[PDB]
């Protein structure tokens, strides 16, 4: 499937993949990527407030991945996350926004379907929740099934603290195990776009 990730926010967007890589969105800026059928565990998301020398190297205030403009595997949390798995059992792509790592560009990831998180989660972040440049979800931040689900299935549900995210974002994953409201798919071949601040 093809990726095309577009900045529209006025302030620069340092694109990110798994797999993929990473690159410098200014303003207005895309970029097009290719990540391959059978391909799990992927994700494209937004940094904010980077800073990297001549080689790729230096940190950014959210989403930062291991320091490298070119990243090779996950960003520090706060990062608004658009995930897939493709081609997986009966042709389909599993498709998802996901605010279980955090907020912190507001995002929209189209396919089949639409999917859309743009409200201003950052200005109405609970204090318990706010970062530099985002809004950490609770589990991030605080580490008990409660928000983290690890008990098992149906060992947790919504939490005043998932609410805040998915009052705002109903279409985006705002626990680990809000799948029935958040999950979706699109047939095998279906090419996306990843918007920052549609």
């Amino acid at each position: 499937a093809t990726f095309d990730i577009l900045n529209k926010c006025t302030y620069t967007v340092w694109a990110a993949a798994s797999p993929g890589g990473g690159r410098r969105l200014d303003s207005g800026q895309s970029w097009t990527i290719t990540v391959n059928p059978g391909t799990t565990n992927a994700r494209i998301w937004g940094r904010t407030s980077c800073t990297f020398d001549a080689n790729g190297r230096g940190k950014c205030e959210t989403g930062d991945c291991n320091g490298l403009l070119e990243c090779q595997g996950y960003g520090s949390p706060p990062n608004t996350l658009a995930e897939f798995a493709l081609n997986q059992p009966n042709n389909l792509d599993y498709i998802d926004i996901s605010l279980v790592d955090g907020f912190n560009i507001p995002m929209d990831f189209s396919g089949c379907r639409g999917i859309q998180c743009s409200v201003d989660i950052n200005g109405q972040c609970p204090s318990e929740l706010k970062a530099p440049g985002g809004c950490n979800n609770p589990c991030t931040v605080f580490k008990t099934n409660e928000y983290c689900c690890t008990d098992g299935p149906g060992s947790c549900g919504p939490t005043t603290y998932s609410k805040f995210f998915k009052d705002r974002c109903p279409d985006a994953y705002s626990y680990p195990q809000d799948d029935k409201t958040s999950l979706f798919t699109c047939p095998s071949g279906t090419n996306y776009k990843v918007t920052f601040c549609p």
